[PDB]
């Protein structure tokens, strides 16, 4: 089930794969949730987002360490808001090498963030171009087009189920997508569908503001976007 | 301002012309769409092209008889119809083409068909110079989103000139135009972003106006802090 450490919460979702969980109180509302991913790689450990704080992300690489215990080589960080990068000081503190789009990386500054170290590029099929995400194991990343912001980049865990969309997707009991002034209501609905079309075989989307779910996820948010248009 | 066809012509600078190409739109009657042609050496190179195949060619006729260099390589600055309507015509001309990698990832959504080849850039939003082999004068800068996410921009060398797109309005416009595909709230950070890429340049070319002075981007992220 769901393991507490500190304030996170963690949870086996195959055997070399977690989903971290951290929490942030907003105005009117408490508690809400933003997941990420761990993945053990052989000797090494793999992260996808950061937690909404410092001092949260520097409790995932604890409890990596206490449960694990494999070094953190790598992470990948999903677009340039909070819950994705706001705990970028906690992975450069430790000296773990740090990977986001480039245009997250660009837009990092306004919003806030600290950039990550290295900058990810895409080709026009959205497949990251290998020479800028090179030794990513497991780590298959894709970027499906604008949608929940224009940099938004999704991850597929290879030789799993499991397709992570971070913020683009919400499961399928989802009301809303939220989506502010920086998304693309025009090209959200096939960016959604790129995704699942880029990851055909994964059956557990993991998403950031949902638990896991089937891939109704994908469709379901989808005909959601369709609506935006 | 010369005439070939449908087409309009208007010479910013020595090495530097103005193309611009009309589509009949209900409500807004004929649409001007601009773009740059620009003479390097002994070659020409385009930014954007038309609304159409056929007014692109004309722009590729016009240069023929008005210039007669071969035309190297087009870059097109977002995947709309006014830039890259008439990709198919560069194409035909052995016109080797350029786009952001997003612009070509997004054409055929828009039934646009993509650039040969794809433009990436750097976390300052500078092209990474491997991926626009032998660009000669132009330099080609994405700003951020606004407009669209895949908006990019170019400078000229050489010149006072730089050109927004469709990221610019000038200094007398009204509104921005945007639609669900535009970021509006990075808009005004990236058309900043834009004036300080190139903050010598004094002439500021766009898609939707004529030339203006640097009040076309002040004005133009003055409209867009409003949408924040
Ligand atoms: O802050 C972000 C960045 S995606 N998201 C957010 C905020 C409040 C509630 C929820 Cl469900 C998501
Ligand atoms: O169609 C496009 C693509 S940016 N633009 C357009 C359309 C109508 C009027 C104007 Cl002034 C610009
Ligand atoms: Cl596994
Ligand atoms: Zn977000
Ligand atoms: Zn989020
Ligand atoms: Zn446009
Ligand atoms: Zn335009």
């Amino acid at each position: 089930g769901d393991q507490r450490f500190g304030d996170l919460v963690f949870r086996q979702l195959a055997p070399n794969v977690w989903q971290h969980t951290s929490y942030l109180d907003m105005p009117g509302f408490g508690a809400v949730a933003s997941n990420g991913l761990i993945v053990r790689d052989g000797g090494r450990v793999l992260v996808v987002d950061t937690a909404w704080t410092d001092d949260q992300t520097a409790q995932i690489l604890n409890w990596i360490k206490q449960e694990i215990n494999l070094p953190v080589a790598l992470a990948v960080v999903t677009h340039a808001h909070q819950d994705k990068m706001g705990g970028m000081d906690a992975l450069h503190a430790a000296g773990i090498a740090t990977y986001a789009n480039a245009l997250s990386n660009q837009l990092a500054p306004q919003e806030g963030m600290v950039a990550a170290q290295h900058s990810l590029t895409f080709a026009a099929n959205g497949w990251v171009e290998p020479a800028t995400a090179p030794n990513f194991g497991p780590l298959k990343v894709f970027y499906p087009g604008p949608g929940h912001t224009s940099d938004n980049i999704t991850v597929g865990i290879d030789g799993t189920d499991i397709a992570f969309g971070g913020c683009l997707i919400k499961d399928s009991k989802a009301k809303s997508l939220g989506n502010l002034g920086d998304a693309d209501t025009e090209h959200y609905a096939a960016s959604a569908r790129a995704f699942g079309a880029a990851f055909p075989k994964a059956s557990m989307i993991v998403m950031s503001h949902s638990a896991p779910d089937s891939r109704a996820a994908i469709t379901h948010t989808a005909r959601m976007a369709d609506k935006l248009r």
